[PDB]
């Protein structure tokens, strides 16, 4: 653990660990553990923080959402996860969590695993915690994270900038009285709805009957205090802000980068921003403001103006005076002006659009349901009962068409995608791709323009080979694919298994918009353990044992 991390050097952790070092090959061993044990249950007509009664949620150990799990920098992070759900199979999957190795324990049911049976199933997951910041946790059971199976997850370390206070995680989400599996039904032929309510850490006002209350945060006179911002929402984009304050980013989701003062900032669905306020202004009362642009392109919400409030310690305690000036409009996207303090370097001189780096992203609107969502001509439905793993420890290669994979047989080397938004489809959405097991460099996208205006673009070398940038880019494992634009990633093949990459919008994953990378299949069972085998096929055989019993059909694609 720490022993040189203090208020006037966060760069410094131990001795040959620091903020420049490169945390992706070099990991401190604390041999230290951190344990925790998630009882899921399902709970009808539960009170939400607003005042309504939602006609059911799934909780981990009864609370809207599970403990925050807290660690150090090298640590081994360990959860106990007893499914006691009525129908549901469950997984976890830790997102920001590479899983370097230990593919079997990334939570991705139908891909690295069989879904956690109901009613008394269980699994422990085991990870090692090789990089330091802050992230979250989900299921990964089509939508049902959308019910409140959700946490964070805050790995302590270094950081690119001094700070006093440490306040911890600050999950911003988006809340829905309708379940998961009634919006996902509602979203294969209809528009997705407004969030109800947007919760801040947990709590929200409701705008209709004035029950609930504001987050408050004490800010410490003179202080610079480090905010934890997530974004946990099944589909709202937000923008935050602070009335009469800036903020500093110093790490974007789980890669610390250099300092950025800003005014605002756009969190796309799955992204995290680790900030630095100081409390420089005159005691008082701020509203620190959560709002919508992109003309409802990435959501919306029934709730005017969610809002929590900064309070000054020591000054009067009501609710903010100042209402403010709104942010600039974000059209949907985030910044790449973020550089990380440890680079990367990549050449994009060479790129060159081909079938296999190229993943088209389309909206068939021609079958049924309505909104059906598919990547390079196919909409990904995976199966609970015979994950992608179990052919590879079965010797089998006949994956069917549906898992889209991906083989990527490289070895250790940058992989680059370009993913190209329905340029040539009815309409075009922002959507927030994410990537499990790595960290992606985006090496660019199609020009910024108002996320609602419908104009396309379509990858031309002649104009855009200069308009990528490899030069220590933005590196992280969630950013935005510009509506009816296109996108340039890239990642090293530095990790065997099998990672999917899709939507985190949930009504889209669950309509079909993922592919699943197979990286370094031949290393790959070489490098499962007995026990990660044993204990799958374990899990495998419960749920096959189960699903036959289960009450209710697989209604989209298990992601
Ligand atoms: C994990 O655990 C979950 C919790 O139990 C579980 O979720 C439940 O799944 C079951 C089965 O899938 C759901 O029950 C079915 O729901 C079907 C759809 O009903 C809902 O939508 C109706 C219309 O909504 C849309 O409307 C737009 C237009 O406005 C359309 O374009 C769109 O297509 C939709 O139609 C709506 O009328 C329903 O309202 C009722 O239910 C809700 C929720 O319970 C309630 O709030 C309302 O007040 C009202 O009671 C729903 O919103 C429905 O079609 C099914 O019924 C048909 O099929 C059965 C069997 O085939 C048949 O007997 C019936 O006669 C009928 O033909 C059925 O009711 C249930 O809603 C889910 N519960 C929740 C809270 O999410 C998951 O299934 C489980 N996962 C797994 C894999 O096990
Ligand atoms: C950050 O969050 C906080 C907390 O949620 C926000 O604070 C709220 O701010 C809103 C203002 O947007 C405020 O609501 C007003 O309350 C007044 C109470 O009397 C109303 O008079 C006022 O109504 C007018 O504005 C509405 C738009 O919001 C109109 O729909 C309405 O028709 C009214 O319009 C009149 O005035 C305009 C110009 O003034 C004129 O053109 C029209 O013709 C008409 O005459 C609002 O309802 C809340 O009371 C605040 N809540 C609290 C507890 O303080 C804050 O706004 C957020 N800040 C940012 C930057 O997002
Ligand atoms: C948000 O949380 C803060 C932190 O607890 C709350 O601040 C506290 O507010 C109370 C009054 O609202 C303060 O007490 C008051 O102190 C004055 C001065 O001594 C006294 O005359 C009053 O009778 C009362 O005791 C308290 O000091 C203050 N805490 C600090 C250290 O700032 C705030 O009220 C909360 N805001 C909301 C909307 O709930
Ligand atoms: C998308 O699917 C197409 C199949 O339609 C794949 O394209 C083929 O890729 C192989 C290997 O590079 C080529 O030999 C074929 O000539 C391609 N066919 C076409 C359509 O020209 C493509 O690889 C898939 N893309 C990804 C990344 O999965
Ligand atoms: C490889 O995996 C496939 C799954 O895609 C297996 O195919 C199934 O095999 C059973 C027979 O035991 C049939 O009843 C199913 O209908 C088959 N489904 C499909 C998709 O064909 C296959 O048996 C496995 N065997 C190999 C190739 O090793
Ligand atoms: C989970 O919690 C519920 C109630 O909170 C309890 O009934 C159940 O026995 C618990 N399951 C386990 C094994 O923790
Ligand atoms: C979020 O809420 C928890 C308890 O509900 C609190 O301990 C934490 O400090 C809050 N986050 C901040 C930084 O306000
Ligand atoms: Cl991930
Ligand atoms: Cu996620
Ligand atoms: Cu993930
Ligand atoms: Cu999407
Ligand atoms: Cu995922």
């Amino acid at each position: 653990e720490p022993t040189c991390n203090t208020p006037s050097n966060r760069a410094c952790w131990s001795d040959g660990f620091d903020i420049n070092t490169d945390y992706e090959v070099s990991t401190p061993d604390t041999g230290v553990t951190q344990s925790y044990v998630f009882n899921l249950t399902e709970v009808d007509n539960w009170m939400g923080p607003d005042g309504v009664v939602k006609e059911k949620v799934m909780l981990i150990n009864g609370n809207i959402m599970g403990p925050n799990i807290v660690a150090n920098w090298g640590d081994t992070v360990e959860v106990t996860v007893i499914n006691n759900l009525v129908t549901n199979g469950t997984s976890i999957h830790w997102h920001g969590i590479h899983q370097k190795d230990t593919n079997l324990h990334d939570g991705a049911n139908g891909v690295t695993e069989c879904p956690i049976p109901p009613k008394g199933g269980q699994r422990t997951y085991r990870w090692r915690a090789r990089q330091y910041g802050t992230s979250w946790y989900h299921s990964h059971f089509s939508a049902q994270y959308g019910n409140g199976v959700v946490g964070t997850i805050q790995i302590n370390g270094p950081a690119s900038l001094p700070y006093d206070i440490d306040l911890g995680v600050f999950p911003i989400t988006d809340y829905y009285y309708r379940a998961a599996d009634d919006l996902v039904h509602f979203t294969q032929n209809n528009a997705p709805p407004f969030s109800d309510n947007v919760l801040i850490n947990g709590t929200a006002v409701n705008p209709n009957t004035g029950e609930g209350q504001y987050a408050n945060v004490t800010l410490t006179p003179g202080k610079r205090h480090r905010l934890r911002i997530l974004n946990t929402s099944t589909e709202n984009h937000f923008q935050v802000s602070l009335v009469n304050h800036t903020m500093t980013v110093i790490a974007a989701d789980m890669v610390p980068v250099n300092a950025m003062t800003v005014d605002s900032l756009f969190l796309a669905v799955g992204q995290r921003y680790d900030v630095v306020i100081d409390a420089s202004r005159a005691p008082d009362n701020y509203w620190f403001n959560v709002t919508f642009g992109g003309q409802a392109a990435c959501g919306g919400s029934l709730n005017p103006h969610p809002a929590a409030i900064f309070h000054y310690a020591g000054a009067p305690g009501g609710l903010p005076t100042d209402e403010g000036t709104p942010p600039v409009d974000h059209q949907c996207l985030d910044t790449l002006d973020v550089r990380p303090v440890v680079p990367r370097s990549v050449p994009v001189n060479s790129f060159v659009k081909r079938p296999d780096n190229t993943l088209p992203v389309a909206l068939d609107l021609t079958g049924t349901p309505l909104f059906v969502w598919k990547v390079n001509g196919s909409d990904i439905n995976v199966d609970w009962g015979k994950p992608i793993i179990d052919y590879i420890l079965t010797g089998n290669t006949s994956y069917p068409v549906s898992d889209n994979i991906v083989q990527v047989d490289a070895v250790d080397q940058w992989t680059y995608w370009l993913i190209e938004n329905d340029p040539e489809g009815p309409f075009s959405l922002p959507h927030p791709m994410h990537l499990h097991g790595h960290d992606f460099l985006v090496l660019g996208r199609s020009p910024d323009v108002p996320a609602a205006s419908q104009q396309r673009f379509v990858f031309d070398p002649a104009v855009d080979l200069a308009r990528l940038n490899g030069d220590n880019p933005p590196r992280r494992d969630t950013t935005m694919l510009p509506a009816g634009g296109w996108l340039l990633l890239a990642f090293r093949t530095d990790n065997p298994g099998a990672w999917l990459f899709h939507c985190h919008i949930a009504w889209h994953v669950s309509g079909g918009l993922s592919v699943d990378f197979l990286e370094r299949p031949a290393d790959l069972r070489q490098r499962i353990s007995q026990e990660d085998e044993d204990d799958f096929n374990r899990v495998c055989d419960e749920w096959r044992a189960y699903w036959p019993t289960n009450p209710y059909p697989k209604i989209d694609s298990g992601l």
